[PDB]
């Protein structure tokens, strides 16, 4: 069994910026979710080999996780807040697509997503 390579976190070809919205995504959004009791399954790529989920990357063709998002924010990968918000939504959607209502992982994702929605509702206007 084999995991795919992780998503890209560095790419000198990619355009990027620092902005106040991206700062908020790191300081407020990511750090709020990261510290939550239910964060840990989402803090790194799904290890389908050790978890014995051999169909994971058959179903999930755009993997995403908060470890990747953390690296992207720390490494100034993004051009805008949309790109980062999309990564969070990909992560949640993957979980919902792969699993079933009521699964522990789905309940965990929902708790994180609740907080995500609350924080992104107060994303500041661009400076
Ligand atoms: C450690 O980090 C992660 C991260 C993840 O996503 C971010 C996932 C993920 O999406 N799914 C699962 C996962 C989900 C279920 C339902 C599952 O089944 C339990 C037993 N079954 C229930 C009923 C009959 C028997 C098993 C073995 C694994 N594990 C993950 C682990």
């Amino acid at each position: 069994s084999m995991n795919p390579p992780p998503p890209e976190t560095s790419n000198p070809n990619k355009p990027k910026r620092q902005t106040n919205q991206l700062q908020y995504l790191l300081r407020v959004v990511l750090k709020t979710l990261w510290k939550h009791q239910f964060a840990w399954p989402f803090q790194q790529p799904v290890d389908a080999v050790k978890l014995n989920l051999p169909d994971y990357y058959k179903i999930i063709k755009t993997p995403m996780d908060m470890g990747t998002i953390k690296k992207r924010l720390e490494n100034n990968y993004y051009w805008n807040a949309q790109e980062c918000i999309q990564d969070f939504n990909t992560m949640f959607t993957n979980c919902y697509i792969y699993n079933k209502p009521g699964d522990d992982i789905v309940l965990m994702a929902e708790a994180l997503e609740k907080l995500f929605l609350q924080k992104i509702n107060e994303l500041p206007t661009e400076e």
